[PDB]
């Protein structure tokens, strides 16, 4: 039984996991703490760059932003350097999802701007997605900070699965913005020993990684089988028995995710 190794996972980790993947033709949905509310943290960037290129036509891709010095308040490690050049949407973009840069991201909530910095119209990107639980309140470093159970700055692995499933696989975008997201998450560059150290070689993986205080550590992909069948894959945990500088534990998703692939397989 799966429910008896993802238990034994959150005792060896001393963690809450959290575990979803939507059935399929032929496969039963894979559900563990699936409606426990945790944070998001970097993994909102994923359907924050899909709702900047459905609000825009593709040319604002090539619009250029200019920011300074006070704009530099999270781990940002592109945004960083081009504080004199500025950076167009398609580099914050590609920043946001493949280094999950925070500064790109506070950068694209103001360009979809409205209140909280753009933070209502994410969550309103959401709603329209048939998402009545995921909230975004607070943009970076805020965001990844909120105390354990706190329902603020959350989604659930059912809600965010059902999210990036509509993103990737159905026709929440029009092709061309579908394959630009796509092709963002599979040249992501932070997801190595996560759901990607979990499945084998021959498999592909997409993926938007996230890491928090209380010992947070996220990852939300869409993984295709040799064949090309795909399944959506949203694994999250955190620590809050470490307290706030609890270590955030990949090996923790990496595990599970295994776990998720012998079943899948
Ligand atoms: C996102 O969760 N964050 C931004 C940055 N990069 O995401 S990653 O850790 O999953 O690669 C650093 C960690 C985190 C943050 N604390 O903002």
């Amino acid at each position: 039984d799966l429910a008896d190794r993802f238990a034994e996972l959150e005792r060896r980790y001393d963690a809450r996991l959290g575990v979803y993947v939507p059935a399929t033709g032929t496969t039963a949905a894979i559900e563990y703490r699936a409606d426990e509310r945790f944070a998001f943290c970097s993994t909102f960037k994923a359907p924050l760059v899909a709702a900047v290129l459905h609000q825009n036509p593709l040319t604002h891709l090539d619009k250029l932003i200019t920011y300074t010095s006070d704009d530099i308040r999270s781990i940002s490690p592109v945004a960083q350097q081009h504080v004199q050049t500025g950076m167009t949407i398609g580099q914050l973009c590609d920043a946001a999802i493949r280094y999950s840069d925070g500064t790109a991201a506070n950068l694209l909530l103001a360009d979809l701007g409205g209140p909280g910095g753009g933070t209502a119209a994410f969550t309103g990107y959401l709603r329209s997605l048939g998402d009545t639980v995921s909230r975004l309140d607070a943009e970076e470093p805020e965001l990844n900070r909120d105390p354990p159970g706190d329902e603020r700055d959350t989604t659930t692995p059912h809600a965010i699965a059902l999210v990036l499933q509509q993103l990737v696989l159905g026709n929440a975008l029009p092709p061309d913005k579908r394959a630009l997201l796509t092709d963002w998450m599979a040249r992501n560059t932070t997801g190595a020993k996560r759901i990607r150290a979990g499945f084998p070689a021959d498999w592909k993986v997409i993926d938007k990684t996230g890491t928090g205080d209380y010992g947070r550590a996220n990852d939300i992909a869409v993984v295709w089988s040799p064949t090309g069948v795909p399944y959506v894959v949203a694994v999250m945990s955190d620590r809050a028995g470490g307290g706030y500088d609890a270590e955030p534990r990949e090996a923790l998703l990496a595990e599970a995710a295994t776990c998720v692939a012998g079943v899948l397989a």
